[PDB]
C-alpha cells in the first residue's frame, strides 16, 4: 500500500453496522434517515432519468443548473453575488468537498487544527495529505440548572490560540457540529476568525447542517464575518439538506483562487459528477428556492418537524437515566451513560467504554447507537467515552419501537 | 494551491468544448452519445428514485447488489469465484477508479508506464501520485495494402522491456483503446504479463470500451493470464457499458491484497457512492446478465449498432480524403488529415498542426473533433499531430448531418 494511506485503513464503522444488521435491533446509530425524503425530490430523478441528455456528461466543475441554483441560494444567505462558476465546485458529497479542500489546500508538514469530538474523516484527510491534525477539544460549561445543551460546550479561546502556529495552514470547523449538536455563536466564530486572519490561514467550514438548527439558535457563516471570505472555504451537501444521504454531491464555496485550487483536485481525481442526480437537485433547490419565507419550505419545515423528535428523544433518554445533551442543531443526540448500572467488567479487550457499552445495549436492549470516542483521536478518547450518540432522524414508528425499548428497561 | 497539483491545471478541453459552442456544428468531438440509453436503464433509474431506502447512504464500497452482479457477470468472464466485497470496489466512474488505483498503490518516485498516445488522466493521476510517468508511443505497421486499422498499431517489445527497471511500480494498460480503438491481442498482452511478473510490477487495465469489439477481434483481459490476477487492477465502466456517460460510476476488480488498498483511497476520498444510480444499475446488469447469449444483450447488440456507424464512417471520412484509421473497437475513429490542403495561414503560431486543423475544420466546415496531439506526452505531439479523432455513437440525424457536410466539403 502507498505511503500517504499507512495506518488510515480503519473501519470500525463497518461493526457498527454488523452490529445493527440484526432486524430486531432499532437503529439509532449511523446518519441514516428512515423519514422519506421529499416528494419533489424523487419526483424530479425520476424526470430526470427520462432524459437523454441528462443520462450523459455535463460540466465537470458541477451541472450549470445546479450551481446556477447554489449560487443563488446561496447569493442570498451570504448577502452577496455568487459566482456559479468560479466560486462553487460541485463534489461527491460533502465528503468529497473535505477531499477537495484539504487535498488541494494542505501540504505535508502543515498543521490543520481540528476541534474534539469530530467527524471522523478530518484527522485521516489530513494525515492523507502528509499534514499534522492537531487537537483541541470542546469542554463543558456549568448548566442553565434544567437542562444539558449542546451551547453547555465550548472551546477555550486561549487554549485555541496555543493551538496557532507559524505552521498552520488550516483550521477545521463543524458548525452545526457532528456529534454534539453544537451551533457556533458569533463570539465563538469571532475568535476562530480572529486567529485566522491574524494568523493568515485558512477555515475550511463544513455546515452540512445548516438548515438543521433549532429554536433558539442561528446558523451564522464564518466566511461572512469581516477578513474572512478571502480564507473561507465553506461546504454544504444535498445528502443532509433534502434527505437522500444518497445521492452524494455536495458543495464547496469561496473564493476563486481557492476554488482554484479545490477545482484541480476533482479535475485529476474523478472529474465531474452524475447527471441526473444534479439536474434533479437543481430543479429540488429551485422548488424551495422559491418559497423560501414559507413554512412549506424544507428549509424550514424539516427542522421543525426534528425539533419535535429531538425531544421526543431527549425524554426517552432521561427515562433511563441516559443523561441527553440537548442539541441546538442537527439530528444527532448525545448522552451520557455512565449514571446507568456500569455493567462491562466481563467483556475484556481494552476498547473504549462506550464500544463495549453499545454492544451491551446492542446485545442486551435490542437498540444500537455510535459510541463517541469513535469521534475522538486517541489521546483525546478517554474523555469522551462514556458519552454515547443516537439520531433521530427518523419516522415515529421507529421512535414508537425505541420507545417499546426504554420503558421496558428495568 | 498544494504542490502535489502544481501545473496540472490546465484544461485544454475546456477551450474544445469552446468550439462545440454551437453555432450549428455537427459535433464529432467528445465522448458524447447522442443515442438514448437502453430504454430499462432509464427505467430503473426511476423505479429507484420512488424507494426511499434507495435515497439513502449503502455500502461504502459498493451497493451490495451491485456488486453482486459484477461479481457474477465478471466471474463468468474471469471464469471465477469472485468476491463481491473484497474484490470489487465501486467508485465514481472509472475515472475514480483509476484516481483509487493510482492514490493507493503509487509512491513519490515510483515510475509508471504509459502508451502513447493515451486517456489524457493518465499522466496527471501519475504525477499527481509524485510518480515519474515513462512513456513509450505505439507505432505503425505496414498495412495489408487494402485499409488503414487500429491492429496496424502495436509496439516494439524491446523497447517497453526496456521502459522497466526497479522503480516501475506499474504500467497502465488501455484496451479497446482511446483513442486508437486498438483491441490488444493475447500476443500483446503476453509481452506485458512477462514482463510485470518478471519484473514484479502491477498492471491497472481500462477496459471501459470491452464490450465494444468488431468483427475479427476478442476483448482478452490481461488479469487473466497466467500470473496476471494477483498484480492487476482492472477497470470497467456502467457509462462505457450503458451509454450513460453522466452517471460516472465504475469499478475494480482485482485480488484483496490490492482491493484492500483502493478500498482505502475510496473511504478516506468519497467514502460511498450514489444509492440510486447503483440499485438501477445492478438491475440494469441483471436484465442483461440473464439474456448472455442474446442479440438483445445490449452487450451484444450495442457493438453490432456500432459497426454499422462505424462503417458509414470510414466511407464519409474517404469521402473526402481524410485517412481514416479503422478501429477494432470503441467508438472513436482517428484519421489522417495531413493530405489535404495545409491550408493554415491563418494561424500557424505553432502549437500543434492537429489543433490548427481542427480549428479550421470548425470554421469552414462546421464539423468539431479532437487533436490525437492532446493524448500525448509533449514529447510525442509531432509523431501525431496530422492525426484527428471523430466520434461515431452518434444517432443517425447526427451522422446524416455529417454527410451533409462532407458531401458539400467540396
Amino acid at each position: 500500500n502507498a505511503k500517504r494511506i499507512e495506518g488510515l485503513d480503519s473501519n470500525v464503522w463497518v461493526e457498527f453496522t454488523k452490529l445493527a444488521a440484526d432486524p430486531s435491533v432499532v437503529n439509532l446509530g449511523q446518519g441514516f434517515p428512515d423519514i422519506s425524503p421529499p416528494s419533489y425530490v424523487k419526483e424530479e430523478l425520476s424526470k430526470a432519468a427520462f432524459i437523454d441528455n441528462m443520462n450523459q456528461y455535463t460540466r465537470g466543475f458541477g451541472h450549470p443548473a445546479l450551481v446556477k441554483a447554489l449560487s443563488c441560494l446561496y447569493g442570498k444567505i451570504y448577502q452577496r453575488q455568487i459566482d456559479p462558476n468560479e466560486e462553487i465546485l460541485v463534489a461527491v458529497g460533502a465528503y468529497g468537498s473535505l477531499f477537495n479542500s484539504i487535498q488541494g489546500l494542505v501540504d505535508p508538514g502543515d498543521e490543520v487544527i481540528i476541534m474534539v469530538p469530530f467527524y471522523d474523516c478530518y484527522e485521516p484527510m489530513v494525515r492523507m495529505a502528509g499534514a499534522v491534525p492537531v487537537f483541541i477539544p470542546l469542554r463543558s460549561k456549568p448548566t442553565d440548572g434544567m437542562k444539558w445543551t449542546s451551547s453547555d460546550w465550548t472551546f477555550d479561546p486561549r487554549e485555541l490560540e496555543s493551538k496557532f502556529s507559524s505552521k498552520t495552514k488550516a483550521i477545521i470547523l463543524n458548525t452545526p457540529h457532528n456529534p454534539l449538536g453544537k451551533v457556533y455563536t458569533r463570539q465563538e466564530l469571532q475568535v476562530i476568525a480572529d486567529l485566522c486572519v491574524k494568523h493568515d490561514t485558512l477555515c475550511i467550514s463544513d455546515e452540512v447542517y445548516e438548515w438543521l438548527v433549532y429554536t433558539g439558535h442561528t446558523h451564522v457563516k464564518i466566511a461572512t464575518l469581516p477578513g474572512m471570505w478571502e480564507r473561507t472555504i465553506t461546504i454544504g451537501s444535498a445528502g443532509k439538506t433534502f434527505s437522500v444521504t444518497g445521492w452524494k454531491l455536495g458543495w464547496s464555496i469561496g473564493p476563486a483562487h481557492l476554488i482554484k485550487h479545490l477545482q484541480t483536485v476533482q479535475q485529476n481525481s474523478f472529474y465531474t459528477c452524475a447527471t441526473p442526480l444534479q439536474a434533479a437537485l437543481a430543479e429540488a433547490f429551485w422548488i424551495d428556492i422559491k418559497r423560501m419565507d414559507d413554512p412549506e419550505c424544507y428549509f424550514n419545515s424539516l427542522p421543525k418537524e426534528l425539533e419535535v423528535k429531538r425531544d421526543r428523544m431527549v425524554r426517552l433518554l432521561n427515562s433511563v437515566g441516559l443523561k441527553p445533551i440537548v442539541p441546538d442543531g442537527g439530528y444527532f443526540i448525545i448522552a451520557d451513560v455512565s449514571s446507568l448500572g456500569a455493567d462491562l467488567s466481563d467483556m475484556n479487550s481494552d476498547e473504549p467504554y462506550d464500544y463495549k457499552f453499545v454492544k451491551w445495549m446492542t446485545k442486551h436492549k435490542k437498540l444500537t447507537a455510535i459510541p463517541v470516542s469513535a469521534f475522538c483521536d486517541s489521546k483525546s478518547k478517554p474523555h469522551f467515552e462514556k458519552l454515547v450518540r443516537f439520531c433521530f432522524i427518523k419516522k415515529d414508528s421507529t421512535l414508537d419501537a425505541a420507545e417499546e425499548i426504554f420503558r421496558a428497561w428495568n
